[PDB]
């Protein structure tokens, strides 16, 4: 279908990030055509490096992730070595927020910082964007695809925590919205929030126990919950990340319920099982009214509603139990298989840093 969400990249302008760097290696580094002109093809490298990372339209693929990561290992590298201090470094990144349009007033919301802790915080972002729009993309029947999803959606909500941990220490000034820590943690609980839905959708397709799918299904549903009461005074994210948050919320809850009443069932429970699936059809029928404009929710709808219709049936004319109020029933439990991904560099696959003899 469409549903998950997935973070737009930040926008940089260019910079040349070789030739201040160059500058700089006239240090214990004296004549000329050595490791000293050398590594002036490595700045010249690492240069070129940026406008791959950050420069291109870009391609939501394995190469343009991986670019990313390597160009913020090699940022991370680099230092140690430089503006440990730096009375001048002559060097200013400067990037667009995210999310904040600005106003066609007087143009877009944008900061302009000569840090590295700047510079590496926004690529971060962006390599946790990234990995959210290559995982959103993914084909969830169809296991690899499943893996790709909830590999990439812990590693974005590793990232955007990182960010939250680390932007305010790593910055000179207060940042732009998008990366403050507030933004980047609820980005972080999102990402963790779906990360898990793809393992319950990934249950499902091993055909998996109703007990452990209901419990996925329910740890989903506190995610989403959590998520959505973060957003729920403020109007930081695309106007579409709320009204997803709250339905995917209830929708979680309906799958528990649902899966929860097929245990039940299955323990001649019959009442128990009227019971949460009526809780699921409540839960269903306010997202389609409410959240119409968001979510599909038909087909899981009509699965319940049979379900329903049969148990209502046969309970009426042949078993006859006495159907609990929902205050009644024991608390369906809860199971996480997710986790948000540490950033420890090298967080990209065979990381040369171009500078590691200086």
């Amino acid at each position: 279908m469409a549903t998950f969400i997935s973070v737009q990249l930040k926008k940089t302008s260019e910079v040349d990030l070789a030739k201040p760097l160059v500058k700089f290696i006239q240090q214990t580094y004296p004549s000329g055509g050595e490791e000293q002109a050398q590594y002036c093809r490595a700045a010249e490298e690492l240069s070129k490096l940026r406008r791959a990372a950050v420069g291109r339209p870009l391609d939501k693929h394995e190469g343009a992730l991986e670019t990313l990561l390597r160009y913020y290992d090699q940022i991370c590298s680099i230092e140690p070595k430089f503006p440990f201090s730096e009375n001048q470094i002559c060097l200013t990144f400067t990037w667009k927020d995210a999310f904040d349009k600005g106003s066609l007033f007087g143009g877009s919301v944008k900061l302009a910082l000569a840090s590295l802790g700047y510079e590496k915080s926004c690529v971060l972002f962006n390599c946790a964007a990234l990995a959210s729009q290559i995982a959103a993309e993914q084909n969830l029947d169809n296991d690899e695809g499943l893996k790709i999803a909830a590999k990439h959606y812990q590693f974005a909500s590793g990232a955007f925590l990182h960010i939250k941990e680390t932007v305010l220490s790593a910055l000179s000034r207060e940042p732009t919205v998008d990366i403050s820590p507030d933004t980047v943690g609820t980005l972080s609980l999102i990402m963790l929030a779906q990360a898990q839905e793809v393992f319950f959708l990934k249950a499902t397709r091993d055909k998996m126990k109703d007990a452990i799918i209901a419990k996925l299904a329910n740890q989903a549903a506190d995610y989403f919950g959590d998520a959505f009461k973060q957003c729920q005074y403020k109007d930081t994210l695309p106007k579409e990340v709320f009204p997803v948050l709250a339905a995917k919320h209830c929708i979680m809850q309906a799958n528990a319920e649902y899966h929860q009443s097929i245990l039940a069932k299955q323990q001649k429970k019959f009442g128990e099982e009227i019971a949460r699936l009526q809780h699921a059809a409540e839960l269903i029928k306010t997202v389609a009214s409410r959240y119409d404009e968001y979510v599909n929710v038909k087909d899981f709808s009509d699965k319940i509603n049979r379900a329903l219709a049969a148990a209502k049936k046969d309970n009426d004319f042949i078993y006859h139990d006495r159907v609990p109020d929902l205050k009644d029933l024991d608390p369906i439990g809860k199971a996480t298989l997710v986790k948000s991904t540490p950033v420890n560099v090298p967080i990209s696959q065979k990381f040369t840093d171009l500078f590691e003899k200086m």
